């Protein structure tokens, strides 16, 4: 069996080399430094921090609200498992950092920034983090009541909701202001009803599915985190506009949860808040979809073992749908027969993550880990280019890289941004995922590890 915990601590460790902004005394690396600390400047603000999206230095909201109400989830579910693993400090400590960055977002009740950096042009520099800022300006991006953006706005009330809710118990003081701004920005979303605003992040993380979904998120951790029920219905009443399986009448189950659906994990919420069959339903048509099949149909699968949605960050799929398989085997509700079904599923998807076909494909884990991950500041270049170095200067400890095909085939290659991509919504919910074969293998994390 694969030790966990190794994979566990190293795939939160991800997330401190994606920190921007003045880094804490407190960091486990020697390589990463003060970066993009005038974000902001050029809007009067302090809109510093955060984590950079993927292998770029672009600060995406959306996608990094979805990282950290998804890291929060992880909290909620698999606290104790966690702690003895003795990473649950570290990872509370980055979901701080993006909803820090969220309420520094957030000025005003109507007013949301939700980018700094243009994506074009950020993306023209091979240049580390602590030099980025020197080479390009990085404007900042806002949506208001004239330029509305419901996604991303809704997007971060989850984020922030979700915060309070683990938060709650060690800082109430932090809790209740995350919870007065996830309000906020949840009425601000519902008032406008249109994206209109939300023009920075096209063709990076623009979304098709539709923020309702992200309200019926939102509605569900604002309520759990505060018991408002006015949360909750108006969560429910969003329901009938989430995305419906084409030719049919049910709610969509053959995608998965991610970045620009969330009515997947929202599903599994709501289920366990209200035990209504008409969640139990949706989540269990989409886990069974994925696993044994629903009506004579099922997820594609590699030869190997692996659940291959799309090609596009296929192991961010299989491990943010395992997750979501780990959460819902582990209710009392759930059928005793598709639990274990489920968790089998979990386990194997972790597996593969870890090393099953025959490679890690977890950067510095495992055999043959992949050593040429899509980005920037673990690559160091001193010219602009991908290619010089020809090895990465640092080892980009915890990434899960885009993956292989559905053939099980794949080869290292800095220069293909889909196979050996890594992001923020990439590790979300793998580490929901290893929280959960962590507390149930076990597997000792490195004592006292440095990067
Ligand atoms: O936005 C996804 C991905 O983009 C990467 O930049 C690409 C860019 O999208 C493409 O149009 C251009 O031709 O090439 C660059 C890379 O050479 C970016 O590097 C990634 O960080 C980002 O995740
Ligand atoms: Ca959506």
């Amino acid at each position: 069996d694969y030790n966990y915990g190794e994979a566990l601590q190293k795939a939160i460790m991800f997330y401190e080399f994606q920190m921007s902004g003045k880094l804490p005394d407190n960091i486990r690396n020697n390589w990463r430094g003060d970066s993009c600390l005038g974000d902001g400047s050029d809007v009067g603000l302090d809109l510093t921090g955060g984590w950079f999206d993927a292998g770029d230095h672009v600060k995406f909201n959306l996608p990094m609200a979805y990282t950290a109400t998804m890291l929060a989830w992880a909290v909620y579910e698999y606290k104790d498992a966690l702690q003895k693993s003795g990473q649950l400090g570290y990872l509370m400590d980055q979901i701080k950092w993006a909803s820090d960055y969220f309420i520094r977002c957030h000025p005003e009740k109507y007013v949301y920034y939700y980018q700094v950096g243009n994506g074009d042009m950020d993306h023209r520099w091979w240049v580390p983090a602590e030099c980025i800022d020197v080479q390009a300006p990085r404007p900042s991006y806002k949506v208001d009541l004239s330029n509305p953006g419901s996604t991303v706005t809704a997007g971060t009330a989850a984020a922030l909701a979700a915060t309070a809710l683990v938060f709650k118990d060690t800082d109430p003081a932090y809790a209740a202001l995350c919870i007065r701004h996830a309000k906020e920005l949840f009425d601000f979303a519902e008032t406008t009803m249109s994206d209109k605003g939300y023009t920075a992040a096209l063709n990076f993380y623009t979304s098709h599915s539709g923020w309702y979904d992200e309200l019926s998120w939102a509605g569900a951790w604002i309520y759990l985190a505060d018991g408002d029920e006015t949360y909750l219905e108006k969560a429910e009443k969003y329901v009938d506009k989430w995305p419906i399986e084409s030719q049919t009448t049910y709610i969509a189950y053959s995608w998965g949860h991610c970045w620009d659906d969330v009515h997947y994990g929202a599903a599994l919420l709501l289920a366990k808040i209200t035990n209504k069959s008409l969640y139990k339903e949706a989540i269990e048509r989409h886990l069974d979809y994925w696993t044994v099949g629903f009506n004579g149909q099922r997820v594609r699968y590699t030869p190997k073992g692996l659940a291959h949605l799309t090609d596009w960050g296929v192991l961010r799929h299989a491990t943010t749908t395992a997750f979501l398989a780990c959460v819902y085997s582990d209710w009392s509700e759930c059928p005793r027969e598709k639990a274990n079904i489920y968790i089998d599923f979990a386990k194997k998807q972790a597996d593969y993550a870890l090393g099953s076909s025959g490679r890690s494909y977890v950067v510095g884990f495992g055999v043959n880990p992949p050593q040429h991950p899509h980005h920037r500041t673990a690559h160091s270049s001193w010219c602009d280019s991908q290619k010089v170095p020809e090895y990465h200067r640092h080892v980009l400890y915890g990434a899960l890289v885009g993956g292989p095909d559905a053939s099980d085939a794949y080869v290292d290659d800095i220069g293909n941004y889909v196979t050996n991509q890594v992001a923020c919504d990439y590790n979300a919910g793998f580490v929901g995922l290893l929280a959960k074969m962590y507390e149930k293998y076990g597997g000792n994390p490195i004592p006292n590890f440095m990067a």
